[PDB]
C-alpha cells in the first residue's frame, strides 16, 4: 500500500469518463469534510503527514503509453511523473517541498529533478509559447501522454515536454479546481475539437489562489474587495459574492479561517 492511485485513459474516453475521473480526483485530493461557504478546502500543508501528502494520477491513451502524474494534495500541483524505469520532477520551491517528494516513485530505477520549476510562466517559457496559443482536448492529451512517456528514451524535445504539462496540468489540475474548466474539457471531448483555453479560462486559472483567499476572507460569502474576472470575449467583470461562483468554483487552496 502506497499513494491512491486514479485512472484516465484518452482511447473512447467520453465525457462521462472523463467526468468520472476529475470527479475522482476531487475525491482523493480532499475528505471534503472542510467546506467554507459550500466550497471544498483541500487540507492544510501544515502538519500534513507526508504519508497522505500525494496522490497519483495514472494516464494511459490508444497507443497504449502510460505515465503517472503526482499530485500534491494540497494544491492539486503536478509536481512531477513517472514514465516506466524514469520519474521527474519540477525543481521545489522550498526544502520542505523538495523533501516530500523523495517520498514519491521510490522504486524507480532513473530519479530528476529539473531545473526548472512547473509554474505555468516558467513552462511557457519554456515551450516557447502561452496557453492562449496551447491548444486542448482529448487529441492534445493523447499526444502529451506520449511525449511525456517518450522523454527517457531523448525522444522529446523539452519545449514540447513543456506544452506536454501545461495541457496535463489543465486538464486534471484546473478542471478538479473548477467545475467550468471541466465543463470546458467536456465540451472538447464531445465534439472531439481541439482548442486553446479562452479568456475565461485563463483568468480562472490566474485567479485560483485570489478566489481561495477572497472566499475564505469572506464576510459570510460577500468578499471585502471585488474580485475581476474575464469573460470569453475577454472583457472584464467584477465578483463580488461567493455565490456566483458556486458553480464555478470546485475546490480552494486552504487558508485559515478569519
Ligand atoms: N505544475 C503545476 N503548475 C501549475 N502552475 C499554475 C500557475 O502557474 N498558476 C498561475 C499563478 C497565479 C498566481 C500564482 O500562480 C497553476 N497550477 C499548476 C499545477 O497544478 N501544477
Amino acid at each position: 500500500k502506497q499513494y491512491p492511485i486514479i485512472n484516465f485513459t484518452t482511447a473512447g474516453a467520453t465525457v462521462q469518463s472523463y467526468t468520472n475521473f476529475i470527479r475522482a480526483v476531487r475525491g482523493r485530493l480532499t475528505t471534503g469534510a472542510d467546506v467554507r461557504h459550500e466550497i471544498p478546502v483541500l487540507p492544510n500543508r501544515v502538519g500534513l503527514p507526508i504519508n497522505q501528502r500525494f496522490i497519483l494520477v495514472e494516464l494511459s491513451n490508444h497507443a497504449e503509453l502510460s505515465v503517472t502524474l503526482a499530485l500534491d494534495v494540497t494544491n492539486a500541483y503536478v509536481v512531477g511523473y513517472r514514465a516506466g524505469n524514469s520519474a521527474y520532477f519540477f525543481h521545489p520551491d522550498n526544502q520542505e517541498d523538495a523533501e516530500a517528494i523523495t517520498h514519491l516513485f521510490t522504486d524507480v530505477q532513473n530519479r530528476y529533478t529539473f531545473a526548472f520549476g512547473g509554474n505555468y510562466d516558467r513552462l511557457e517559457q519554456l515551450a516557447g509559447n502561452l496557453r492562449e496559443n496551447i491548444e486542448l482536448g482529448n487529441g492534445p492529451l493523447e499526444e502529451a501522454i506520449s511525449a511525456l512517456y517518450y522523454y527517457s528514451t531523448g525522444g522529446t524535445q523539452l519545449p514540447t515536454l513543456a506544452r506536454s504539462f501545461i495541457i496535463c496540468i489543465q486538464m486534471i489540475s484546473e478542471a478538479a479546481r473548477f467545475q467550468y474548466i471541466e465543463g470546458e474539457m467536456r465540451t472538447r471531448i464531445r465534439y472531439n475539437r481541439r482548442s486553446a483555453p479562452d479568456p475565461s479560462v485563463i483568468t480562472l486559472e490566474n485567479s485560483w489562489g485570489r478566489l481561495s483567499t477572497a472566499i475564505q476572507e469572506s464576510n459570510q460569502g460577500a468578499f471585502a474587495s471585488p474580485i475581476q474576472l474575464q469573460r470569453r470575449n475577454g472583457s472584464k467583470f467584477s465578483v463580488y459574492d461567493v455565490s456566483i461562483l458556486i458553480p464555478i468554483i470546485a475546490l480552494m487552496v486552504y487558508r485559515c479561517a478569519p
